């Protein structure tokens, strides 16, 4: 159990990017001006502190978004192709055991449905296509693997679960329970009921669902 959350890439002029979107995504694209990235989390109470999105290397949206990223002059297409082909050679065991985080920027920015903030979309080794939806939202302040990744590629850290005791966030991530900060009208809530309240709030907006 947890939450499916609908992050989305806003595309201002959908028409000029149609030549690298698959047929079954074209409709939603030229009417909502969106490509959705379904994400699975067990920490929906941390959603306000997402500063990036990661897709598994084998996720079908990787070549799609990278094409778009290229068009906008924000990504290196060959670097992504190289990354995906290399990562496809590895087994599950080999990717989990990797001490170092490797990733590539796709050149696009997802919209965080919790606060409307634009965040980079990356692909990375530690994310497996098989688990959940093949995509995660990343909260470096509260997820240790995302913390290492952000450290490795100079990505923003943002605190949304304040601990009772003291903690230093530029030395590591706090993965425990606390009080919500920088979380709109969910500030002050304890983490556990925030999981329920944010999930239900997103569910009612058609941008989430309980799992």
């Amino acid at each position: 159990e947890g939450a499916l959350i609908r992050f989305y890439v806003e595309i201002e002029e959908p028409e000029k990017f149609l030549n690298c979107v698959p047929e079954e995504l074209k409709e939603t694209l030229l009417k909502e001006k969106r490509i959705y990235i379904d994400v699975f989390t067990t920490r929906p109470d941390t959603v306000f502190g997402a500063t990036f999105v990661v897709l598994a290397p084998e996720h079908p949206l990787v070549p799609v978004l990278a094409c778009i990223g290229e068009r906008l002059g924000n990504a290196c297409y060959s670097d992504v192709e190289n990354f995906v082909e290399k990562m496809k050679k590895m087994s599950t065991r080999e990717r989990t055991m990797e001490e170092d985080k490797e990733g590539v920027f796709l050149g696009v920015y997802a919209t965080n449905p919790a606060n409307g903030e634009k965040i980079p979309v990356w692909s990375a080794n530690y994310v497996l296509y098989e688990y959940g939806t093949g995509a995660i939202m990343c909260v470096p302040a509260h997820d240790q693997r995302d913390w290492e990744f952000a450290k490795k590629y100079d990505l923003p850290i943002k605190v949304v679960v304040k601990p009772e005791g003291a903690w230093d966030f530029e030395k590591g991530a706090y993965e425990g329970k606390g009080t919500l900060v920088n979380s709109d009208g969910f500030d002050g809530l304890d983490s556990e009921t925030a999981k329920r309240k944010i999930t239900e709030w997103l569910q009612d907006r058609g941008l989430g669902e309980k799992k």
